[PDB]
């Protein structure tokens, strides 16, 4: 019987070594292994993958969903070392925290353009 | 502190439904919501999202890890339902198990274009 165990999403960057810098520094990732195709970081139970693209394109329109026991305490320890104005596309920035079908949550845009979803789990 | 307790890749298609219905009807997953923009399948522990794109090059370029228990036995199970000429692009598809850099695996790539690895697990 095969047992599912866990799930790596695939964010996407023109710029690997730089987009991996912002998840390791500035958001307090830890790099697992990589080089400037392919990376991968982790934090806690869960880890991401950063794939190379050529395609700016492709890493606008990535996105993943990430469970968190705390969005609010996660987005306040961000707030104070990411944009909180979302429509400033001159940088990664953070969205405020919101509602959905699933709970509270917001998001992270990252250098590369990839939207990640940091959303109340248990 | 705050936890982080799961990761759900997020895969593209030009046609939800008709991607949604490989994961449901073909591979076996459980479809938990979904419309014709956005989707959720679940097996197990992990999930998948799948959201409707506009360009092809986006589906063509996603992809995304999931640790299975053995991924031999789930390659078995797969084989009468999917194609084993990878090669083939008129439709789905999967490849050979064998090693690769992120442990023995072998790769689906679904009608929409995306290319899910199903990688041995702990």
């Amino acid at each position: 019987m095969v047992k599912f165990l866990g799930a790596v999403p695939v964010l996407t960057a023109v710029d690997v070594p730089a987009n991996v810098s912002f998840w390791v520094d500035t958001l307090g990732f830890e790099k697992d292994f990589g080089d400037r195709d392919f990376a991968g970081v982790r934090r806690g139970d869960i880890r991401l993958h950063i794939s190379r693209t050529e395609h700016q394109i492709v890493a606008d329109n990535t996105s993943a969903w990430i469970e968190v026991t705390d969005p609010d305490a996660l987005h306040e320890e961000w707030a104070r070392a990411v944009s909180t104005d979302y429509a400033d596309t001159s940088g990664p920035a953070m969205t405020p925290v919101g509602e959905s079908p699933a709970g509270r949550e917001f998001a992270v845009r990252d250098p590369a353009g990839n939207c990640v979803h940091f959303t109340a789990g248990e």
